């Protein structure tokens, strides 16, 4: 609330505009691809994503972007939350928020591009499945998002719109939680019943959304509630207990976890801490099935 007015450690986040080389747009504020000169002590040059205010934006829009920067600063650093690298706030140019760049984009679109490049486990010679996704990949992604959400929860922050479209995939299969801040998106399909009917958002409603995210992950980017009209009867049957069927690439345990996240009673849903532990076990157990190289 009014985060745009929180203290700002310029010495820690301010970055010289001239050490930035803005490139092509990635989407539209508006995110642009760019090159940064020595923004971190890990490389003198690095690709980054920059979010900046459009031309002549309202004061209200200016507060909104500044509020987002303050929230990111407040949340802090975590491997599974898009990393804030710096910002350009001082006079001389536009307000700019700089984050790490995630090469592969949103997880939803990416997964759909791998529909014909997936197998539960690779079989030697593995070169036949080069760059293919496997159950280990999918469980690993689920596990990383759970850890990111567990982190946000510990910062007392509620995402409010946890979906695969808000998950970014970087290199080496590392995923980052983000928010493009968005209708044709049918956001209601990720909303918990209490949120739909009472407009209440809580870390427990986020867990419900996490369940839909798992369904998306294990359906390889399919659209939630396939072909179902999202009208009043939908909300009615949803509150009555109607749930999605198990997606194509799920495992028995992952589907049960989805069902657990979709519990009618918010308080009966698992917590992200319990999800991190549980998903960590499923990952370890999955590896136990792939023993060719032991
Ligand atoms: C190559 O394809 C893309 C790769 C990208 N890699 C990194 C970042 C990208 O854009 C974003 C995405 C989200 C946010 C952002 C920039 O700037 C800061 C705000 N933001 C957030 O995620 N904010 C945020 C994060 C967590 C919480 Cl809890 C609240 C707000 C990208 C956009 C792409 O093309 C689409």
């Amino acid at each position: 609330e009014h985060a745009e007015r929180l203290p700002y450690d310029a010495s820690k986040w301010e970055f010289p505009r001239d050490r930035l080389k803005l490139g092509k747009p990635l989407g539209r504020g508006q995110v642009i691809e760019a090159d940064a000169f020595g923004i971190d002590k890990t490389a003198t040059c690095r690709t980054v994503a920059v979010k900046m205010l459009k031309e002549g934006a309202t004061h209200s829009e200016h507060r909104a972007l500044m509020s987002e920067l303050k929230i990111l600063i407040h949340i802090g650093h975590h491997l599974n939350v898009v990393n804030l690298l710096g910002a350009c706030t001082k006079p001389g140019g536009p307000l700019m928020v700089i984050t790490e760049f995630c090469k592969f984009g949103n997880l939803s679109t990416y997964l759909r591009s791998k529909r014909n490049e997936f197998v539960p486990y690779k079989v030697a010679p593995e070169d036949l499945y080069k760059d293919f996704l496997t159950l280990e990949h999918l469980i690993c992604y689920s596990f990383q998002v759970a850890k990111g959400m567990e982190f946000l929860a510990s910062r007392k922050c509620i995402h409010r719109d946890l979906a695969a479209r808000n998950i970014l995939l970087s290199e080496k299969n590392v995923v980052k939680i983000c928010d493009f801040g968005l209708d044709a998106r049918l956001p209601l399909k990720w909303m918990a019943p209490e949120t739909i009917f009472d407009r209440v958002y809580t870390i427990q409603s986020d867990v419900w959304s996490f369940g839909v995210l798992l369904w998306e992950i294990f359906s390889l980017g399919a659209s939630p509630y396939p072909g179902v009209k999202i009208d009043e009867e939908f909300c009615r049957r949803l509150k009555e207990g109607t749930r999605m069927r198990a997606p194509d690439y799920t495992t028995p345990e992952m589907y049960q976890t989805m069902l657990d996240c979709w519990h009618g009673e918010p308080s009966q849903r698992p917590t992200f801490s319990e999800l991190v532990e549980h998903l960590g076990n499923l990952l370890q157990a999955n590896a136990q099935q792939d023993r060719h190289h032991h």
